[PDB]
DNA sequence: AGGGTGTTCCACGTGAAACAGGGA
DNA sequence: TCCCTGTTTCACGTGGAACACCCT
């Protein structure tokens, strides 16, 4: 139960090659263990609900002669983080981009998909999707949004276009007084066919 | 909360149903006892400290090694049962095992398929009248045909080439 | 686009059965 | 004649490559 959550964020291998990479210690692993990833325990890595790793025919019977049994926990920063981030995620007073940040933060730091994210914050999942594509825009565009010269609808049409295109269409959107509808049409003929 | 914590304190049971821990072979770690334990801080002294539901690893190591170490004297059925056990009493991918015992993954598979054969077939392989060359060809087959062909193997003493050919016709 | 698994079929070295001398 | 031993050849089950299906 510990590992399926350990592996959870961003490894290139489904098992994190961190318990088996002990390989042969070669008097070389107790030297650079040093500042390691902040939380681990010996053969099996009880997270917050401490537990035991399953078979370990090999991994627990090599052991080593000089051990660090040190009980150290890191988790609390991360879980206090999670409550802080979710508690943030639902806020009346949030500009589109900060929100999008917290969405992206949760989606990346932890694995639970944007669908559930959307269940928490009570919106559709294509919404969390679009609020988050808001982050990739030009800085003229983000400035415009924050400045409320344009609105998330407009900005959400602009994503995927080079900065030059973005800033032309943005220049049109403002001072042609465009509507999200007109904006989607105007943008439409600048995307591929 | 506090009330429930005084509750199991007075009551003999402590854990009316004991907690579950693991033994590191050096230390002890919990499984689903936060309630029991935190509550049992108000109670006194260590209050489990005797055989209660717990998982021990040293035992599991003995198991791990007795399994991994076999004098190659076993017939295909305890062999199969060991292979299965190695992925049944613990969860394993067949490939990994193939790597351990120095056989191909296929060999592991077929050896384990041996365990799903008719009682008659199984008992003719633990007895010495059938081989695995024979037995593995009768898998995924209905009982009646297992019986039929089996009689044909034992009766006419067919070579597995025969047996595979003969059983071929009783397969789609 | 991928690993895990079940299922088919035949390559392979082993071991011996057959054959061939050969010493009487 | 018979037994012993040197040689050639190929049947056998074993285990594996390969194929085929799920599960994703």
């Amino acid at each position: 139960e510990l590992g399926i959550d350990e592996v959870m964020p961003n490894p290139y291998q489904p098992r994190k090659v961190f318990s088996e990479d002990s390989l042969e210690e070669l008097a070389q692993s107790i030297k650079e263990h040093g500042l390691l990833q902040p939380v681990l325990v010996v053969s099996e890595n009880g997270r917050y609900h401490l537990i035991a790793g399953e078979r370990r025919l090999r991994a627990s019977k090599l052991a080593k002669m000089p051990t660090i049994k040190a009980i150290v926990v890191d988790i609390e920063q991360e879980k206090m983080r999670e409550v802080a981030l979710i508690e943030n995620i639902q806020r009346e007073d949030l500009n589109p981009l900060e929100l999008a940040r917290s969405y992206k933060e949760l989606l990346e730091s932890y694995q639970m998909t944007q669908e559930e994210l959307s269940k928490i914050v009570k919106k559709s999942r294509a919404h969390v999707a679009n609020i988050m594509r808001l982050l990739t825009l030009s800085s003229k565009v983000q400035n415009a949004l924050l400045e409320e010269k344009i609105t998330s609808g407009h900005a959400k049409v602009l994503v995927g276009l080079d900065g030059e295109k973005q800033e032309l269409i943005l220049n049109s959107i403002i001072g042609q007084k465009l509507s999200v509808r007109q904006t989607e049409d105007l943008a439409r003929d600048f995307k591929i066919n």
